[PDB]
């Protein structure tokens, strides 16, 4: 651990707990610095009265500790890369910087953007802390951007509003300007909606080469080297900014303080302060862009190799760098292009199969896919390559107008729809709509679903506005958050604004919006014909008049059902 970096932020969390404050010299801590401890103190019922079926679904009902998780998955090590493969990686870095550059220029965002990005700090206390610590940044010390860890059995890093403002405030330009939109990017897919994401794999799938592959804890394998790398954008930035920026990346990435919570004895709990110089600080403001760069960065490395650009004499030490430079002037634009890269997922079309084999830099890189060296199974057919988890198929209108749709396992999404975050029938039938509504967008093509989000639109009254998130995803546009009719937006999505669909002709009826195929539709988790469902269907519209009973047979309701 860098004390001098660190320090600072140990002794004000040290005052905050003086007396309480210990050293646990038996801490099962392996992979982390620890530096001291102190003693620490459901279900959307509209949607679970509506999804009788799925009460004896364990793949919904299990979608309803924290040391387990972080031993496991987070206290871990892995050596680094050689000399060579830095090198390469420094170079590609440096090269796609330069790029995603060439049509943008950084920036400082604003506290007022912040304040209008919220409303989806009120108080000047708040920004009065936030100027504080951005003058210790200044100085060149750093007093609160910690992490509180919180473990779900993956990890989630917890950052006060006012370290994520600093952030914003830094790098937010990579998000607010679409660095890593598919315009700047030619590999990225920021700013796209999930339906779009299926039209991206099939273009994709019609570029000359071999097969598609979609290899997937990415966030522990980002390296100090990766972090050097991503860091490389200040070189872009004017001195004001610089400064913010690289005090960002010094405490909040590469010079990481977490507090995590650990059981102790007689049924109490203590904190832990522990550090790290390397992994992403998952859950942050520009997470996923930074990951997108480097995923970039990746894929370009392995294709290098798949192409015999790079030779296993350069992991050791890149002698000569003007081939690879050769290749990234030559060929980089192709082969972004060639991607289809989200934060840790991606999709990449190579040239040819050599891809498959081309492990040796991406072994190097501590990339391992989730045996080692066996060689990548590439996807024959772009309608089952999985994506942001995903897969996507193209269906006809009735009118014999193809579209293409995002599919998942349907216990995944039933299974979603039934949490409620915080302990009100105003607020969880919100929600529900918000699903129901997400569904009849998204998700029209599957049977259930269909019934289901009208049941749950029927049972809910007409003028209640959907709150609430349905999605943590950047694909998630949240067009379904409106009292607006479904069918005119689904109309505005898929008709209006599809730039994959030729013909303007408006669609005037639900039944003319395909379902996936029995066959496809019962792969993907469908009930229908299983008796359970079955007698679920018949009995719907006694199933909403007991909701409506509920929520106030006072209201104004709509049947979506008949
Ligand atoms: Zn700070
Ligand atoms: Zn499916």
């Amino acid at each position: 651990p860098n004390m001098k970096i660190i320090g600072n932020r140990i002794e004000r969390i040290r005052s905050e707990h003086a007396e309480t404050w210990f050293f646990d010299e038996n801490h099962p801590y392996r992979t982390w610095a620890y530096h001291g401890s102190y003693e620490a103190p459901l279900i959307n019922g509209v949607v679970r009265l509506l999804s009788k079926p799925w009460d004896v679904v364990t793949g919904v009902t299990g979608i309803a500790g924290q040391q387990r998780v972080f031993k496991e998955k987070v206290d871990t090590r892995v050596p680094d890369p050689q000399e060579g493969t830095r090198q390469v990686m420094s170079m590609v870095s440096s090269w796609l910087w330069k790029e995603l550059g060439k049509h943008k220029r950084p920036r400082v965002c604003t506290k007022e953007e912040f304040i209008n990005k919220v409303r989806s700090v009120n108080d000047p206390r708040f920004w009065a802390l936030v100027d504080k610590e951005r003058e210790h940044h200044l100085r060149g010390e750093c007093q609160s951007c910690v992490y509180n860890m919180m473990g779900k059995r993956r990890a989630i890093w917890y950052m006060w509003l006012g370290a994520r403002f600093l952030e914003f405030e830094a790098l937010g330009f990579l998000n607010e300007d679409h660095w890593m939109g598919r315009e700047n990017s030619g590999g990225g897919v920021e700013g796209l909606g999930l339906q779009r994401l299926g039209y991206v794999l099939e273009e994709m799938s019609r570029i000359p080469g071999g097969r598609m592959y979609a290899d997937d804890g990415w966030d522990t394998r980002i390296s100090r080297f990766d972090l050097e790398n991503e860091a490389l954008i200040t070189n872009q930035m004017e001195k004001g900014h610089r400064a913010l920026a690289l005090a960002i990346i010094k405490y909040t990435y590469q010079n990481k303080v977490v507090k995590v919570l650990r059981p102790a004895e007689k049924g109490k709990t203590v904190m832990d302060i522990i550090s790290r110089q390397d992994q992403r600080g998952s859950g942050q403001v520009v997470t996923y862009a930074l990951n997108t760069f480097t995923n970039l960065v990746v894929q370009l490395i392995r294709n290098m190799e798949a192409e015999e650009v790079l030779e296993m004499q350069d992991l050791w030490l890149l002698r000569r760098s003007e081939k690879v430079t050769n290749w990234l002037q030559s060929n980089g634009w192709d082969r972004l292009k060639r991607m289809a890269v989200s934060g840790d997922d991606c999709v990449v079309k190579p040239i040819d199969d050599r891809f498959a084999h081309a492990l040796r830099f991406l072994n190097d890189m501590g990339k391992v896919r989730k045996q080692e060296w066996k060689p990548s199974t590439g996807w024959d057919n772009w309608e089952e390559v999985p994506f942001c988890s995903h897969h996507f198929n193209k269906l006809h209108l009735k009118d014999g107008r193809s579209i293409v749709v995002p599919c998942r396992h349907q216990d995944e999404l039933i299974g979603r729809a039934r949490v409620s975050p915080g302990a009100s029938i105003r607020e969880t039938a919100c929600l529900a709509k918000s699903y129901a509504q997400m569904w009849q967008l998204l998700y029209f093509h599957r049977r259930d679903l269909r019934l289901m989000a009208n049941a749950i639109c029927s049972s809910v009254p007409v003028d209640w506005v959907p709150t609430g998130r349905t999605t943590w995803s950047i694909h998630g546009k949240g067009e379904w958050m409106t009292t607006e009719d479904m069918l005119v937006v689904w109309n505005r999505v898929w008709i209006e604004e599809n730039d994959h669909m030729e013909d303007k002709t408006p669609v005037t009826k639900w039944t003319d919006i395909p379902y996936l195929g029995k066959r496809e539709d019962l792969w993907c988790g469908s009930l229908i014909g299983h008796r359970p469902r079955t007698t679920w269907a018949e009995n719907i519209k006694n199933t909403v008049n007991m909701v409506r009973r509920i929520i106030g047979d006072e209201e104004k309701y709509m049947d979506y059902l008949s």
